[PDB]
């Protein structure tokens, strides 16, 4: 047995913290620091509860692992921006795994992979596939924004890197930021996207060209002298082009108390919404951009399928785009493309390095904690709420959703990234033309342009869909097929795009024969799936967590392990 923990996180200005457990090659737990500490993008952290988590799943202690490893080269980036890595590896290791949660009687190897390298091996190693071209798309690495690299006999080999300063994630970024969106919200940017109209897709900053992009309005070696990434040079040479080319200036963040809430609350000073021609802009410059260099590493490797992984890898748009292109036959695209990854890539690269092969995802990301029914009756119990157990919960819930209904959905080990994926759900109809309106408006009080998704039954995506693949993530756009373009309005775009999670038996049996209940009902094995939780928390991840979110929102019912509650409404 090889057992290899991987980590992301660290307590210096860190975001995405998480923590992967790879035995004999297969995943054995994996998690983000945020699902378990409540604390969205899992900043400024060692991953201690995901790690302790991933050691308690696999009944394992430090003293099991053959290696802990880390998705940064950490020691490099203290070296060239710190003046010093000042860590031996027991020292590091008491801050990656402290010792009041991970007791140990020796240091386990530390290993430290370079970030790219970790996202590179986030997708080629668990793609299934033996060769690819790899498109790294990242805020930055060390030092890099992108990386192009062959994928081959197990062998992730780097072609050529862009410079941090030309980030095409800061860029997304920062415009999102600039449209009150946030900067820690570029998913938000992408959906607004979609309702705008592109003018220039240059922004008269790129210039686009076959093998990717130039961004002449940045020095592509300007460094923060100040910091370990150029995130600030890139947001006040950003900051400064756009307010001189949009009609607009930035959105301003506003903080007032409101005595509704009886809190200082944050808002915008404008409509993001006012800002939607320069987000639809921002996403055109992106995939042009991308195109071209993913068009560069598949001419230059050979290959025809694709890997993409780093944080712009999440732009599900522009990853159906991609997938069109005449240039590319095969994608994969990790769920945890995104830093999150880094820490699975890092363990994937050292069992590899140890001698393990590395076992495909396999159509899930359900690697995070579960409960058992004992376990949920016990967050029930503390309630004091009513609750039942159905004879067939899956029927039941099939029926609700069928009548308009939005239920959660907490079964199984939670999904990993941030799409929810039929264990961590909110399930409402696909058919509905009024469902989107009301889980945006009623149920998550939230923007009315924001986009839902399907999940649906694999063994129809071959009559929905018109490609016939597995899409198990949501992480890729595609079109649905005219038989079914005025069915699904709740999550199929005027256009007929929609980003799908395709769901088969073996990947989550309860989801599948739910679905399949559905479908008796309403024709397709199709309901819109979006994230259970609303703008201010991570995903809920235990059953304490849903009861918690179920209770605060206009929630019709929960389906909790085998236990289905409703709503109180009696008076
Ligand atoms: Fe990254
Ligand atoms: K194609
Ligand atoms: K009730």
């Amino acid at each position: 047995h090889m057992r290899v923990l991987g980590l992301n996180g660290w307590p210096r200005d860190f975001h995405d913290a998480s923590a992967a457990l790879l035995v004999d090659g297969r995943i054995a737990a994996f998690a983000e620091e945020e699902r378990l500490t409540r604390k969205k993008h899992g900043y400024n952290t060692a991953p201690v509860q995901a790690a302790a988590f991933c050691l308690a799943q696999a009944g394992l202690t430090v003293d099991d692992l053959d290696a802990v490893a880390f998705g940064w080269d950490l020691p490099a980036m203290y070296r060239e921006r710190l003046g010093g890595w000042p860590h031996s590896d027991s020292e590091a290791l008491d801050i990656l795994l402290p010792r009041d949660v991970f007791p140990r009687r020796t240091d386990p190897p530390l290993h430290f992979v370079q970030h790219h390298l970790a996202h590179a091996a986030s997708a080629y190693y668990f793609s299934g596939e033996d060769r690819g071209a790899v498109l790294i798309v990242d805020g930055q690495g060390e030092e890099e924004c992108v990386t192009l690299a062959h994928a081959e006999g197990g062998k992730i080999t780097v072609l050529d890197t862009v410079p941090g300063a030309w980030s095409l994630g800061f860029f997304y970024e920062h415009v999102s930021e600039y449209t009150g969106l946030g900067g820690d919200n570029p998913g938000k940017l992408m959906g607004l996207a979609a309702h705008g109209t592109t003018v220039d897709e240059t922004l008269s900053a790129f210039a686009f060209d076959s093998d990717g992009y130039r961004l002449n309005l940045i020095d592509p070696q300007a460094r923060d002298p100040e910091d370990w990434d150029e995130y600030s040079v890139t947001e006040r040479a950003w900051f400064a082009h756009l307010e001189r080319i949009y009609r607009l200036p930035p959105n301003e963040f506003v903080r007032r108390y409101d005595p509704a809430k009886g809190r200082v609350v944050r808002d915008t000073r404008r409509d993001p919404y006012e800002y939607r021609d320069l987000a639809a802009t921002a996403q055109a410059a992106l995939e042009r951009a991308v195109f071209g260099l993913a068009d560069s590493v598949l001419a230059r490797t050979g290959e025809r399928t694709l890997f993409v992984a780093g944080g712009v890898g999440l732009n599900a748009t522009m990853n159906g785009k991609l997938l069109t292109r005449s240039t590319v036959d095969k994608m994969f695209v990790p769920p945890v493309a995104s830093d999150i990854g880094v820490s699975l890539g890092a363990a994937a690269a050292v069992a590899v390095e140890l001698g393990d092969r590395i076992a495909p995802m396999g159509d899930t990301a359900a690697w995070g904690p579960e409960f058992s029914p004992d376990q949920v009756r016990a967050a029930l119990d503390r309630t004091g709420l009513a609750y039942r157990e159905p004879a067939n919960l899956e029927r039941e819930v099939a029926a609700l959703i069928a009548s308009g209904k939005v239920v959660g959905w907490a079964q199984g080990r939670g999904e990993v990234g941030p799409r929810a994926l039929g264990q961590r759900s909110l399930l409402g109809s696909a058919h509905s033309p009024t469902m989107r309106d009301h889980i945006n408006l009623r149920v998550k009080d939230r923007e009315w342009w924001r986009p839902f998704a399907p999940s649906m039954l694999r063994s129809v995506s071959d009559q929905v869909l018109e490609v016939d693949a597995d899409f198990p993530y949501m992480i890729m756009t595609t079109k649905v097929r005219a038989a079914y373009a005025e069915r699904l309005p709740s999550v199929v775009h005027e256009d007929w795009s929609t980003r799908p999670q395709t769901v088969t038996e073996a990947s989550n049996p309860r989801y599948h024969r739910m679905l399949t209940e559905l479908g008796d009902l309403v024709g397709d094995p199709v309901c819109l799936n979006t994230s259970f939780n609303d703008r201010g928390e991570p995903i809920v991840s235990s059953p304490a967590d849903a009861l918690l979110t179920f209770s605060r929102l206009p929630i019709d019912a929960l389906a909790v392990g085998p236990y289905l509650v409703t709503k109180d409404l009696r008076h």
